[PDB]
């Protein structure tokens, strides 16, 4: 009986498995952009990815995600609220049923189709194991998806997953370049938060990226013919691998823009 996104597995039951899906520190959250404060001591974000060395890409039975050679600093995040050198180790997505849901974090209540997770570790702690378990540990760089021009530097990623269909299978990904799933503006919210999955770890900075990527319908209904479900097994599509917004409790979400 293991996690998932399901009536009897979803996120109302992580808490018995992962107590701190309670806690004063989980993610996502929704962005109320009313109370967001400005900061001006914020640096502009630093995404340095011309070094990025894509491996595979995995359906591990809830989301689809790229690995990355993090042996040595070839893609890395820095700057803006960040202290030190944070390492690029893989993306994933979250994604919805119905193009009017599916991201995590929201903005004033609004749900995007999708939401991209580039998730970094802080090269402080050595490796990710030891990373993901410190409170300045991890940095996820979060963009959103809606639905309208495709995006071409996703094309490459839509067109392997049908190698990819069910869980547990990967195939090779070379020379992907994350670059290409950005928007223009690096414009983003920040605040302190968590896994967004179990084990719900509450080590992440997150970054938020205000200007959402376009995607086309197309490719948005590929990451929908995904499968939970392993080889062999009854066919449950993959939608609505997303957690909806949590307590922000005792937190404040900073802007890096007016
Ligand atoms: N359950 C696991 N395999 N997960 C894990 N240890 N990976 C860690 C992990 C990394 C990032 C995110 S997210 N969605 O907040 O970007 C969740 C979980
Ligand atoms: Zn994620």
């Amino acid at each position: 009986h293991h996690w998932g996104y399901g009536k009897h597995n979803g996120p109302e039951h992580w808490h018995k498995d992962f107590p701190i899906a309670k806690g004063e520190r989980q993610s996502p959250v929704d962005i109320d952009t009313h109370t967001a404060k400005y900061d001006p001591s914020l640096k502009p974000l630093s995404v340095s990815y011309d070094q990025a060395t894509s491996l595979r890409i995995l359906n591990n039975g809830h989301s689809f995600k790229v690995n990355f050679d993090d042996s040595q600093d070839k893609a890395v995040l820095k700057g803006g609220p960040l202290d030190g050198t944070y390492r690029l180790t893989q993306f994933h997505f979250h994604w919805g049923s119905l193009d009017g849901q599916g991201s995590e974090h929201t903005v004033d209540k609004k749900k995007y189709a999708a939401e991209l997770h580039l998730v970094h570790w802080n090269t402080k702690y050595g490796d990710a194991s030891k990373a993901s378990q410190q409170p300045d540990g991890l940095a996820v760089l979060g963009i959103f998806l809606k639905v309208g021009s495709a995006k071409p530097g996703l094309q490459k990623v839509v067109d392997v997953l049908d190698s990819i269909k069910t869980k547990g299978k990967s195939a090779d990904f070379t020379n992907f370049d994350p670059r290409g799933l950005l928007p223009e503006s690096l414009d983003y919210w920040t605040y302190p938060g968590s896994l967004t999955t179990p084990p719900l770890n509450e080590t992440v900075t997150w970054i938020v990226l205000k200007e959402p990527i376009s995607v086309s319908s197309e490719q948005v209904l590929k990451f929908r013919k995904l499968n939970f479900n392993g080889e062999g097994e009854p066919e449950e599509l993959m939608v609505d691998n997303w957690r909806p917004a949590q307590p922000l409790k005792n937190r404040q979400i900073k802007a890096s823009f007016k």
